[PDB]
């Protein structure tokens, strides 16, 4: 996350870290046995690491609990990202405590204009890397698709939405992808990719939610 700040020990409490023997991408704890994250953060062994703050210190509020079975969407196509969403089923149930938490999936897709937070471990310069080990969180809107569609000619289909400052100096970045985008209290993005990071008029790209609720509602249920 570039030009965020330290959201603080365990205050996304819904903040997962997916880790393959290191951090690599980040998920939403959607219910005490399933994950969202995207499609393109894939891979075999995954470990999901729940109460973290610091990925390098064990501070006492950590459940690290493998993956049993991971579901990338069916219509995933890796060349334009479209249906950048994949679901992760835990070996065992998490303990939800204040510390673990899960967020609530949207019942309506939101607006431009509403305000969202963003959350992960990824890259905190935009020319430069900087890996942080702990949590950073970022404030950003969602911007009109008019906006978004400028800024990505032919890219952006009905999958996904922008989010950030056209300005450019803060979005999110590598090492964020997978995490959470939530507004009103709901799961509305997932990082899913954009142009390096916040550079000018090149805000992130996120998948929209919204639009998978029956996916991921009825792919768990049968699961
Ligand atoms: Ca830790
Ligand atoms: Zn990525």
């Amino acid at each position: 996350i570039v030009g965020g700040y330290t959201c603080g020990a365990n205050t996304v409490p819904y903040q997962v870290s997916l880790n393959s023997g290191y951090h690599f991408c980040g998920g939403s704890l959607i219910n005490s046995q399933w994950v969202v994250s995207a499609a393109h953060c894939y891979k075999s062994g995954i470990q999901v690491r729940l109460g973290e703050d610091n990925i390098n210190v064990v501070e006492g509020n950590e459940q690290f609990i493998s993956a049993s079975k991971s579901i990338v969407h069916p219509s995933y196509n890796s060349n334009t990202l479209n249906n950048d969403i994949m679901l992760i089923k835990l070996k065992s149930a998490a303990s939800l405590n204040s510390r673990v938490a899960s967020i609530s999936l949207p019942t309506s897709c939101a607006s431009a204009g509403t305000q969202c937070l963003i959350s992960g471990w990824g890259n905190t310069k935009s020319s430069g890397t900087s890996y942080p080990d702990v949590l950073k969180c970022l404030k950003a809107p969602i911007l009109s698709d008019s906006s978004c569609k400028s800024a990505y000619p032919g890219q952006i289909t009905s999958n996904m939405f922008c989010a950030g400052y056209l300005e450019g100096g803060k979005d999110s970045c590598q090492g964020d992808s997978g995490g959470p985008v939530v507004c009103s209290g709901k799961l509305q993005g997932i990082v899913s990719w954009g142009s390096g990071c916040a550079q000018k008029n090149k805000p992130g790209v996120y998948t929209k939610v919204c639009n998978y609720v029956s996916w991921i509602k009825q792919t768990i249920a049968s699961n």
